C-alpha cells in the first residue's frame, strides 16, 4: 500500500545510527470488535508535526476537540470503589459525549488497566455511538512477543499471541505509537516525545476554517510516586497547560494539603507520602516549583462526586486561561447544548453583547443548527450583526471543494438563505425560510434552485439528499397556500398572480411551472383559479348554449344573455378571452374539412386547378405560415433546458422536434406537397390522388390534440395511448396463432388453381375475417358442394361455388379441416378477447390515478398558449399577419397594485404563516407518544433526588446514638461518681 | 480482496447497531423501561417508613 | 445468552479454538437420528 513510512520515519540500534523503520501496519485481536488497530515504531528526537499529519490526514480520524491525559501509578493493586466510579462515570461519559482523546501509557497492568475496564464497561452498557477512541503510547522493549510484527515490507494483518520484565498490548485501544530509545526492559525510559506531542497539539487551530480557539489540553493525574513530581513541573513550566489533581490519593495529596493553606513542608512531606524519601530538594525544588504558581493548579473536590466532572474542567480551564477564550466559544466548539442552556438561562452575571456576537460567526461555520435559536432568540437583533466584510468572510469559507468552488472556478434573511441552499444544509435552511419574509414565493424558487443544481454533481449519494429536500420545500409551500385559501379567496387570488421583486419579473405560477412541481398544481385552488382565468375578462360559469347563441348571431353580446364609449369597449371584451378565440379555431379548422372534402370527392378533373383548388392551396400556405410562426416563437429548466431569454437556433429547433403532435402536423404537411406537386406535371395524374386520399387521414386525425384543453375530455384522451403495452401482445398471439391455421388448411385442401396473389390471400385474408363473425363454409365442406370430377390426379375432386377458391378441391379426409376450425375458433374468440378485457381493467384500474395528476399539470402551458396566438381566423390570417409585419403575454400574468395594499397583504399572510407553524408544533407536542418520554425523565429525576434521602437517616441514627451516649456519660459522671 | 471485505465489515457492522437501535428506541420499550424504574423507585422507598 | 458474556469482556477465541477441543465438540451428540444418522457411514 503506502511506502512513504519507511522512507521518512526512522529508527535507531546499538552512541547509534539511523535506519529506515520495519514493523508496521494494521493489528488484528481475534476478538470481538469492529476494526484493525494501528500501531507504528518510531524514533525518539523527531519533529511531532509528522506524526500528527500521520493520524489526522492517512488514518482515519477526526481531528481532536479535546486531550485529557491520564498521568499516575498506583502500582498495581486494585483500587477502592469510588475510584472505579470516577474512571467509570467521568472520563469516559464526558469522553465520548465531545469528541475527544485519551492518552494514557499504553501497556496492559499499569494505570491504564483500569481504564481499559472503564471504556469496554461503558461500551458493553449501553450503545449510544461514537465509540471511545485512545491512543497509547509505550516504549519499545517491554512488549512480550516480538516477530511476529517485524517484516521490511510490513504486515496488514498481525495474529497477535499472548502465551506460546515484560508485558503484553491490552486490547481496547485504537492506536500504538511505539518510542524506542534501544534497550530490552527499561520501563519508564521515555517521556520527552510525550511531553511535546501534548505540547504540539495546544498551538493549533480547530473547526475548518481557522476561526475559533485553540485546543485544550489538561493533565489529569490520581496517585503516582516519588517521582511523579518531576514529571508535573516540567510541564506546567514548560508549556502552560491546565492541571488537575484528583484529591484522596498518596502521592498528590501533599499538594492538596500545601494548596489548602491559603518548618511544616517537612511535616507535610512525611506524613502525606513516603516518609523514607530524603528531605534534600523534595521540600525546596518539588514543592516550591509547584507552589510558585497556583493559578493552574486546581483542587478537584472529594465531597462531591461524580455527575458534575465537565463543569470542573470547564471552570478551571476558564480560571487558568487569564495567567481570548470564553465559555460560550468553548461550548459552541463542543456539542453539549445544556452548557449553553445553564449559562445563558442563570441571572448569576448579565450577558455582553461581543461574546454573541463573535460566537454566532463560530456557530454557523461547523454546522451546529442547535444553537443558532439560542444565540438569536434572547440574543442581538441581526440588523447589528449581518455587514458586509462579515458576509465576505462567511462566502469566503467554502466547505467542500467541488459544487460552489467548481462554480467559483468560472469566476437580510434571504442573502443567508440562498447560502444554505448553495451548500445543503437542511436544519440551517428550515429555520431560515420559517424567519422569512416572502413566504410562497420563496418555496417554489427553492425548488427550482435545487432541481436545478441536482445535474452538475456527478455522484448519487448527494441527489438521494437534493431530490429529498426539494420534495420537503415542495409540500411545504403546498400546505402554507391551501392554510391561506380558507379565508377570502380575493386575497388569495390577488397574492398568487403577483410579481415578487427578490428574484427579478417573475410570478409565482412561472416558477411554479418551470420547475415540474405536481402537488402544487394538484390541489384545488389553482384550478379555480385556471377556470376564471379561462373564462376570460368578466364572465363567470355561464353555460355552453349561450355562448353559441352569442357566437351564432353577434347583435346578442349588447344585451341581457351575457353575464358579466361603452360599446366598443364591451365588444373588445368579449373576443379578448380564450374561450372564444378556441371557438373561432375550431370553426375555422372545419369548414377547412369540408372544404377539401368537396374538392375530393367531386372535382379534382385532369384539368387546369380552377379557383377551388387555388382556395385550397392559399389555404395551406396559411397553415405552414402558423406553424413556422408556432415553431419560430419557441422550454423547461428541470431537465436543462436553454431557459427564456436567448437561445441558439440550434437549440429551438433541437427542442420543437421533440413533441409529437408537430411532428406529424409537419409530415402532415410535406405529404401535401408531395401530393400537389405531383399532379402539375402531366403523365401521374392517378399517384396524387392516391397519396392525397391517405394524407387526408393524417390531417383528420390531429382534430384529438386540440380537444385536450376541455373539461370532459382532457383525462380521458390521454389513457388511450398508455394502453398500447397490450394490443403488441394480441398482435403477436394473433399472428403466430393465424398463420399455421392458414398453411394447414391450404396443405389439407389443395387447390389446383394457384398463383402468388391467390394463395397469400387464401392463407391470411381469409381466418383474419372469422374472428368477427363472418364464417363462410362453401369452401370448407364437401357435402355442400357438387362431387364433379374434372382434375387428373389420382383420388376423388370437388367443385366449389365460390370464386378464389380455385376449381378443384381434394375430398381425402375432410373432417380434420372441420375440426381444426372448431379449434381455431374456440381458441380465438373464447380465450383471447376475453384475457384482453381483462388486461385493460387491470391496467385501467392502477394508471389512471397518475395519469389525471399528469393531465392536471399541462392545463397552465395548454392555456398560455391560445393567448399568444393571433386573434384573427386563418381566412384573415393575411391581415393578421399584415398587423404583425407592420411593426417589424399580458392578460391574467400581471396585476399591478398599490404599496399600502402590497405592505398590508404579507402582513394578512405573515400572520397564518405564523399561526400554521405554531399549530404543528403543538400537535406534535401534544401527540401520545411525548407523554410517555416526558413521564420517563420525570421518573428518572424523581429516582435521582430520592437517593439522597437514605444516607441522612444512617447518619442521623449514628448522631442520636452519640448524644445518647454522651447524655450517659454526663449522667454518669454528674449523679453516679 | 482484502480491501473489498473490509468495505462489506464496515456496512454490516453498521447495519446491525441501526437494527438493534430502533428497536431499543421504540414506543413499547419506554413502557418497560418505566415499569421497572417505578418498581426500584417504589423499592427504594420502602426503606425510608 | 451466556456465550456473549463469555466472549465479549473475555478470551480471544485464537486461543479457545484447538483441534482436541474441536473434536471434543463434535464428540458430543445430542440427538441420535440426524448426525448419528449421517455419522453412520462414517
Amino acid at each position: 500500500e503506502q511506502s512513504w513510512i519507511p522512507k521518512i520515519f526512522k529508527k535507531k540500534t546499538c552512541h547509534t545510527t539511523e535506519k529506515p523503520t520495519d514493523a508496521y501496519g494494521e493489528l488484528d485481536f481475534t476478538g470481538a470488535g469492529r476494526k484493525h488497530s494501528n500501531f507504528l515504531r518510531l524514533s525518539d528526537r523527531t519533529d511531532p508535526a509528522a506524526v500528527y499529519s500521520l493520524v489526522t490526514r492517512t488514518w482515519g480520524f477526526r481531528a481532536p476537540n479535546l486531550v485529557v491525559s491520564v498521568l499516575g501509578g498506583s502500582g498495581g493493586p486494585v483500587l477502592q470503589t469510588w475510584l472505579q466510579d470516577l474512571l467509570r462515570r467521568g472520563l469516559v461519559r464526558a469522553a465520548q459525549s465531545t469528541g475527544a482523546w485519551i492518552v494514557t501509557g499504553g501497556l496492559h497492568t499499569g494505570i491504564g488497566r483500569h481504564v481499559g475496564v472503564a471504556v469496554r464497561d461503558h461500551q458493553m452498557a449501553s450503545t449510544g455511538g461514537t465509540k471511545v477512541v485512545a491512543m497509547g503510547v509505550a516504549p519499545w522493549g517491554v512488549v512480550r512477543n516480538r516477530d511476529t510484527l517485524i517484516n521490511p515490507k510490513g504486515s496488514f494483518p498481525a495474529r497477535y499471541r499472548w502465551r506460546g520484565v515484560q508485558f503484553p498490548l491490552d486490547y481496547n485501544y485504537s492506536a500504538f505509537f511505539l518510542v524506542d530509545d534501544g534497550t530490552h526492559g527499561c520501563l519508564g525510559g521515555e517521556n520527552r516525545f510525550r511531553l511535546r506531542l501534548e505540547s504540539y497539539i495546544s498551538q493549533q487551530k480547530t473547526g475548518v476554517g481557522g476561526t475559533g480557539i485553540d485546543i485544550p489540553v489538561l493533565l489529569l493525574l490520581i496517585d503516582g510516586d516519588e517521582k511523579m513530581l518531576t514529571r508535573i513541573e516540567n510541564a506546567t513550566q514548560a508549556q502552560l497547560p491546565c492541571l488537575l489533581v484528583a484529591g484522596s490519593g498518596g502521592a498528590a495529596d501533599c499538594l492538596a494539603e500545601t494548596l489548602e493553606d491559603t518548618r511544616q513542608g517537612e511535616a507535610r512531606d512525611r506524613i502525606r507520602r513516603f516518609f523514607p524519601k530524603g528531605d534534600l530538594e523534595v521540600l525546596q525544588a518539588q514543592v516550591e516549583r509547584i507552589m510558585t504558581r497556583k493559578e493552574l493548579l486546581t483542587v478537584y473536590s472529594s465531597e462531591d462526586g461524580s455527575e458534575e466532572f465537565e463543569t470542573i474542567v470547564l471552570k478551571a480551564l476558564v480560571k487558568a486561561c487569564g495567567s481570548y477564550l470564553d465559555e460560550l466559544r468553548l461550548a459552541v466548539a463542543w456539542n453539549r447544548v445544556d452548557i449553553a442552556q445553564s449559562e445563558l438561562f442563570r441571572g448569576d452575571i448579565q450577558w455582553r453583547s461581543f461574546h454573541l456576537e463573535a460566537s454566532l460567526m463560530d456557530a454557523l461555520l461547523n454546522d451546529r443548527p442547535e444553537f443558532v435559536r439560542l444565540l438569536i432568540s434572547h440574543g442581538l437583533s441581526l440588523g447589528h450583526f449581518l455587514t458586509p466584510m462579515r458576509l465576505a468572510q462567511l462566502y469566503s469559507a467554502a466547505p467542500s471543494n467541488s459544487l460552489i468552488r467548481n462554480l467559483l472556478d468560472q469566476a437580510p434573511w434571504s442573502d443567508l438563505l440562498l447560502w444554505a441552499l448553495l451548500l445543503n444544509r437542511a436544519q440551517m435552511a428550515m429555520y431560515f425560510w420559517e424567519m422569512g419574509s416572502n413566504a410562497v414565493s420563496s418555496a417554489l424558487g427553492a425548488c427550482l434552485l435545487l432541481r436545478v443544481m441536482a445535474r452538475l454533481e456527478p455522484d448519487a449519494e448527494e441527489a438521494a439528499r437534493r431530490k429529498d429536500l426539494a420534495f420537503k420545500f415542495e409540500g411545504m409551500g403546498v400546505d402554507l397556500f391551501g392554510e391561506c385559501y380558507r379565508s377570502s379567496e380575493v386575497r388569495a387570488a390577488r397574492l398568487l398572480l403577483r410579481r415578487c421583486p427578490l428574484w427579478g419579473d417573475a410570478t409565482c405560477l412561472q416558477l411554479a411551472m418551470q420547475a415540474d412541481a405536481r402537488a402544487f398544481f394538484a390541489q384545488d385552488g389553482v384550478q379555480s383559479l385556471l377556470t376564471q382565468k379561462w373564462w376570460g375578462d368578466m364572465a363567470s360559469t355561464t353555460p355552453i348554449w349561450a355562448l353559441v347563441l352569442a357566437f351564432f348571431c353577434p347583435p346578442l353580446i349588447y344585451t341581457r344573455l351575457i353575464t358579466f364609449r361603452r360599446c366598443l369597449r364591451r365588444w373588445f371584451h368579449f373576443w379578448g378571452a380564450p374561450v372564444t378565440i378556441f371557438m373561432g379555431n375550431v370553426v375555422s379548422y372545419l369548414l377547412f374539412l369540408l372544404l377539401f372534402s368537396r374538392v375530393l370527392l367531386v372535382d379534382f378533373q385532369p384539368a387546369p386547378p380552377g379557383s377551388l383548388e387555388l382556395l385550397l392551396y392559399f389555404w395551406a400556405f396559411t397553415l405552414l405560415c402558423e406553424e413556422l410562426r408556432q415553431g419560430l416563437s419557441g422550454g423547461s429548466l428541470a431537465s436543462g433546458g436553454p431557459g427564456p431569454g436567448h437561445a441558439s437556433l440550434s437549440q429551438r429547433l433541437r427542442l420543437y422536434l421533440a413533441d409529437s403532435w408537430n411532428q406529424c402536423d409537419l409530415v402532415a404537411l410535406t405529404c401535401f406537397l408531395l401530393g400537389v406537386g405531383c399532379r402539375l406535371t402531366p403523365g401521374l395524374y392517378h399517384l396524387g390522388r392516391t397519396v392525397l386520399c391517405i394524407d387526408f387521414m393524417v390531417f383528420t386525425v390531429r382534430l384529438l390534440h386540440i380537444f385536450t384543453v376541455n373539461k370532459q375530455l382532457g383525462p380521458k384522451i390521454v389513457i388511450v395511448s398508455k394502453m398500447m403495452k397490450d394490443v403488441f401482445f394480441f398482435l403477436f398471439f394473433l399472428g403466430v396463432w393465424l398463420v399455421a391455421y392458414g398453411v394447414a388448411t391450404e396443405g389439407l385442401l389443395r387447390p389446383r388453381d394457384s398463383d402468388f396473389p391467390s394463395i397469400l390471400r387464401r392463407v391470411f385474408y381469409r381466418p383474419y375475417l372469422q374472428i368477427f363473425g363472418q364464417i363462410p363454409q362453401e369452401d370448407m365442406d364437401v357435402a355442400l358442394m357438387e362431387h364433379s370430377n374434372c382434375s387428373s390426379e389420382p383420388g376423388f375432386w370437388a367443385h366449389p361455388p365460390g370464386a378464389q377458391a380455385g376449381t378443384c378441391v381434394s375430398q381425402y379426409a375432410n373432417w380434420l379441416v372441420v375440426l381444426l376450425l372448431v379449434i381455431f375458433l374456440l381458441v380465438a374468440n373464447i380465450l383471447l378477447v376475453n384475457l384482453l378485457i381483462a388486461m385493460f381493467s387491470y391496467t385501467f384500474g392502477k394508471v389512471q390515478g397518475n395519469s389525471d395528476l399528469y393531465w392536471k399539470a399541462q392545463r397552465y402551458r395548454l392555456i398560455r398558449e391560445f393567448h399568444s396566438r393571433p386573434a384573427l381566423a386563418p381566412p384573415f390570417i393575411v391581415i393578421s399577419h399584415l398587423r404583425l409585419l407592420l411593426r417589424q403575454a399580458l392578460e391574467h400574468f400581471r396585476v399591478y397594485l398599490s404599496k399600502e395594499a402590497e405592505r398590508k397583504l404579507l402582513t394578512w399572510e405573515s400572520v397564518h404563516k405564523e399561526n400554521f407553524l405554531l399549530a404543528r408544533a403543538r400537535d406534535k407536542r401534544e401527540s401520545d407518544s411525548e407523554r410517555l418520554k416526558r413521564t420517563s425523565q420525570k421518573v428518572d429525576l424523581a429516582l435521582k433526588q430520592l437517593g439522597h434521602i437514605r444516607e441522612y437517616e444512617q447518619r442521623l441514627k449514628v448522631l442520636e446514638r452519640e448524644v445518647q451516649q454522651c447524655s450517659r456519660v454526663l449522667g454518669w459522671v454528674a449523679e453516679a461518681l
